[PDB]
């Protein structure tokens, strides 16, 4: 199964970006001043334009993937793109101003909170007893951080090792798995993460745009007609305008090596590609959401992102 | 009137305690050893079990009563990073969305203050407007953290006000109007969000910056005889930078000023930094001033807790002459 690549465009806070969902097409005014007429076009698996509310993203991109998680496959969603184009928005979201909605209902919620709420809804009183545990593992300067561990300072780095059993596997020493016992335990658990993020931003320069975040949901399920185990990793990558950059560089070379069928794929050259090894060229169903800004001020980065997302279409995975 | 100096001690985390606070004796005492200790006396002393409403009732309500009479006032939060300065002046949310913002027991001074201004001034005769500014000092550069237009990183300039002489004018600093109690939280949300950018753009912004949150209240009384009496009250809520920290110039200049004021030297170095120049009248001037020292109960912070208590204790001897 080829990696699916979705493009989403944010609204202005004179677009050079035109989206055609039905044609699955993105169009860019490249010539600006002299050449009003030239455009670049790329085709992707799906295309969402600037009026795409969150529920459109959740219904089309996530629900299908999460259903597959509920079967007991692995799945990953990456958000890729230039800083300020909506990666954190898409994977996490925001709160409607002035305490208008509860977190379960807020139309501005994104993938992570929308998922943890519906994991419980999809699986309650339908036979299956199940456990939900989450991890927030984050990479900065090729150093590993736990951002939901409650008895640790964020600044305590983790260690990573080869898993002897697996060969793509890594073991992270002391990565905390927090259990989510019910739907109304989520937001509380997300708030503890929110606060260490703030501490992390205080400890590390440009932490929010220079760090990679892997938010992982593990579901053990019991339905004797049978035990399934599905894992969904929610990856907020660092802005694609970037040791400080090593994971972002190596994600690049892995994707290249994979599609040009190059011999030695360098998963081991960076912690991000070691953790997410099975997501690039493995037994994981992987989706990439490329995010882009509609303003001519960002022409070169928008084009950089589209070229990157498009060359990633050709990676074959084998969800097993 | 001597400046009021209170010490508040935070509780531990989920991650030995060398701090014993005695409210009734208003004494905080710290184990220098472990047969050893140092003791200080303060105007008030709050222990790790002190709820926020106790801080607000004890420390702020008089201050605010005085603001409404038409005086200026400042409340400083001093202490080393991780002891509760931002806890004290802004607060936190009770977990799991349990209370609305107006009712949350974990709200701190600023949100509680903006709530009760409207409460205290409902139907009491006085007509009034509330405007707020969030001005911040970082690396001796000025920042507006509530201007809805303009990016955070757009720096402001400051000048001597020719009219006043302690005065400065800050060019392009925005005053946002709070028309009622239910416009507050929303306005703070814009603040909360520009803060997140600021931390992204500037190294350790949350601990190396000074934050001046100012509420000005224009008041109009009209007597039994028709005449209008106009009072103007201003409250500055100052979250100072961590006392363990050019990048340090305001924090360093505050120290020299406080020293200079308490050993009564003629030359106070107000204009050696933007913080002491902005807040010039709060140190040795006609402003009623309170300092809240924050300290940690852990032996691991022994050296800084002392440095803080010693710092706070010397500010007791600053005399102000309000209005
Ligand atoms: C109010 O405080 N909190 C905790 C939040 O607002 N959120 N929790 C999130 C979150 C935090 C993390 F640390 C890690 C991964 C995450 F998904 S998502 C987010 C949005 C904030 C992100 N900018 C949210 C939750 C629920 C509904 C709508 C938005
Ligand atoms: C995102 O939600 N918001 C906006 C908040 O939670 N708060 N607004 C704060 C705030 C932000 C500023 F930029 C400046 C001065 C301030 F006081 S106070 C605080 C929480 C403190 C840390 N933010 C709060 C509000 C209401 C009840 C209880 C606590
Ligand atoms: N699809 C969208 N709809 C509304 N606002 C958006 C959208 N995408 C991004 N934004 C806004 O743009 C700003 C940048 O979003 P952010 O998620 O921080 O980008 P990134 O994570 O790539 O740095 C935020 O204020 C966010 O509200
Ligand atoms: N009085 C208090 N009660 C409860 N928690 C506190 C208190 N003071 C500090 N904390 C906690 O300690 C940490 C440091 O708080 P903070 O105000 O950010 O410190 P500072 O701004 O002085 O560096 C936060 O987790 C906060 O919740
Ligand atoms: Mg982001
Ligand atoms: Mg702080």
């Amino acid at each position: 199964k080829n990696i699916q690549v979705v493009v989403r465009c944010r609204p202005f806070n004179h677009s050079i970006v035109e989206c055609d969902p039905v044609r699955k097409e993105v169009s860019v005014r490249t010539g600006g001043l002299a050449d009003k007429s030239s455009r670049k076009t790329y085709t992707f698996d799906m295309v969402f334009g600037a009026s795409t509310k969150q529920i459109d993203v959740y219904r089309s991109v996530v629900c299908p993937i999460l259903d597959e998680v509920i079967m007991g496959y692995n799945c990953t969603i990456f958000a890729y793109g230039q800083t300020g184009t909506g990666k954190t928005f898409t994977m996490e979201g925001e709160r409607s101003p002035n305490e208008e909605y509860t977190w379960e209902e807020d139309p501005l919620a994104g993938i992570i909170p929308r998922t943890l709420h519906q994991i419980f809804e999809k699986l309650t009183d339908n036979g299956t007893e199940f456990s939900v545990k989450v991890s927030l593992l984050e990479i900065y300067n090729e150093e590993l951080f736990d951002l939901l561990n409650p008895s640790s300072d964020v600044s305590e780095r983790l260690q990573m090792f080869d898993d002897p059993r697996n060969k793509r596997g890594v073991i992270i020493k002391g990565l905390e798995e927090i259990t989510v016992h019910n739907k109304d335990e989520v937001y509380q658990i997300l708030e503890k993460g929110a606060a260490k993020r703030t501490t992390a931003a205080t400890l590390m320069n440009a932490y929010s745009s220079r760090s990679h975040s892997v938010f992982s949901v593990t579901i053990h399920m019991k339905e004797t007609t049978l035990v399934k185990i599905g894992k969904l990793n929610l990856v907020d990558l660092a802005g694609s305008e970037n040791n400080i950059n090593q994971s972002l560089l190596t994600l690049g070379r892995v994707i290249t090596a994979l599609v040009e069928r190059t011999p030695h794929v360098p998963y081991r050259e960076s912690k991000l590609t070691r953790i997410l090894q099975d997501s690039l060229g493995g037994r994981t169903r992987t989706s990439i959401i490329a995010t882009i800004s509609p303003a001519s001020l960002n022409l070169e980065e928008t084009l950089s992102t589209l070229e990157y997302a498009h060359r990633a279409k050709n990676i074959l995975n084998k969800p097993e």
